[PDB]
């Protein structure tokens, strides 16, 4: 009743995804489209609320569609969308957030084939009081107690195992998702953990990478192509962005990819088209500088908690951009020696964590295992 399984979720910036405790193992959830993660997206028309893949597909097109409502949470600061008598509805970063809770609760239940009323939801580590407790407010809204607020990096460590260690350890997280950038230090020490050190970019993450190629296919097209203004036509921009996200996702695993836009706007003189193979070379160059931004944070903890490289004893590699092959090599140059964790799906790794963690505050052995 009041004892009753204890969700995970990771309430992400970019996506969202919820897991929980079954037989001793974590399960991740998936939604009803079939999929493992769901963007952090919210679409409004009047009481009609979409979440989701849905969502995203009109980011750019549909001016009631709110992103990384994430970065208001804690402020005072409003989201306002337009009814359809063209008064306006104003929300806090709290509201929209509980509907991408009520959009995970509500699918995990049908799943679970239960009621669902107790979550662990987990939060960047340098989240104040203010937006901690914004992060429970939205977890009441929906109908969780929220039983813990943790940090995403203690989350990932969780999910590791990292805390049933039997020597004292230092770990190095480096969590780079889709529109931010953190690095962690972690002391274990008797199955508890301290954030040692933190450093990183907030306004730094994979869109930044997949925003690069968009500048790259604008230059292609200002090869035969002026006075576009390519920015004023929006179903041009969403196409953009899918399928600059695309080709990136797609070099992590090959080493060429073919941008395909035929009709992608039109001109005085007829359709503007693209036609492009991107390289993973070509890539890797035009984005340098964002791969490079991320190296000075790794340095900025080892600085703070006065280590030695020598004494981080595992790296967790966190978000879904660390797939890439060059931001996986940068971590390894930074930590000589030392093999990086990344055997979890590095974007479940958060909500697997939270969900031990719900496991472990519900109690029963039979039910956690956690030994
Ligand atoms: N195979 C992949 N290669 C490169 N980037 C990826 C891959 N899979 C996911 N990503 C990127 O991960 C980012 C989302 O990170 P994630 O950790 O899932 O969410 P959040 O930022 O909300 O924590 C997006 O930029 C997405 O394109
Ligand atoms: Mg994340």
């Amino acid at each position: 009743a009041d004892n009753g399984l204890i969700i995970g979720i990771d309430l992400g910036t970019t996506n969202s995804c919820v897991s929980v405790m079954e037989g001793g193992r974590p399960v991740v959830l998936e939604n009803p489209e079939g999929k493992r993660t769901t963007p952090s997206i919210v679409s409004y028309k009047n009481n009609e609320i979409i979440v989701g893949d849905a969502a995203k597909r009109q980011m750019v097109t549909n001016p009631n569609t709110i992103v990384s409502i994430k970065r208001l949470m804690g402020t005072s600061n409003k989201v306002k969308v337009q009814n359809a008598d063209g008064t306006t509805k104003e929300l806090s970063p709290e509201q929209v957030s509980a509907q991408i809770l009520s959009y995970l609760k509500d699918f995990a239940e049908k799943k679970i084939g239960k009621k669902i009323s107790r979550a662990v939801i987990t939060v960047p580590a340098y989240f104040n009081d203010a937006e901690r407790n914004a992060t429970k407010t939205a977890g009441k809204i929906a109908g969780l107690n929220v039983e813990r607020i943790i940090n995403e990096p203690t989350a990932a460590a969780l999910a590791y195992g990292i805390d049933k260690a039997s020597r004292e350890m230092k770990v190095l997280v480096y969590d780079l998702g889709g529109g931010t950038f953190d690095v962690s230090l972690l002391d274990i020490a008797e199955g508890t953990f301290e954030v040692l050190a933190t450093a990183g970019d907030n306004r730094l993450g994979g869109d930044d990478w997949d925003n690069k190629i968009i500048e790259y296919i604008s230059a292609y097209i200002a090869k035969e192509h002026q006075g576009l203004n390519l920015s004023k036509d929006k179903m041009a921009m969403q196409r953009l962005k899918e399928a600059a996200e695309r080709a990136k996702i797609e070099l992590s695993a090959q080493l060429e990819t073919i941008i395909s836009l035929p009709f992608l706007t039109v001109t005085q003189k007829g359709p503007v088209n693209v036609e492009l193979k991107l390289t993973r070379a070509k890539f890797e160059e035009l984005t340098k500088p964002l791969l490079e931004r991320t190296r000075n944070p790794i340095s900025d903890v080892i600085k703070e908690a006065k280590i030695k490289p020598e004494e981080i004893n595992e790296i967790l590699l966190v978000g879904g951009s660390t797939r890439m092959p060059a931001v996986q090599k940068l971590v390894e140059s930074m930590v000589p020696g030392k093999k990086p964790n990344r055997s979890i799906n590095p974007d479940e790794v958060v909500a697997i964590g939270a969900a031990i963690q719900g496991g472990v505050l519900r109690g029963d052995l039979e039910h956690h295992h956690h030994h």
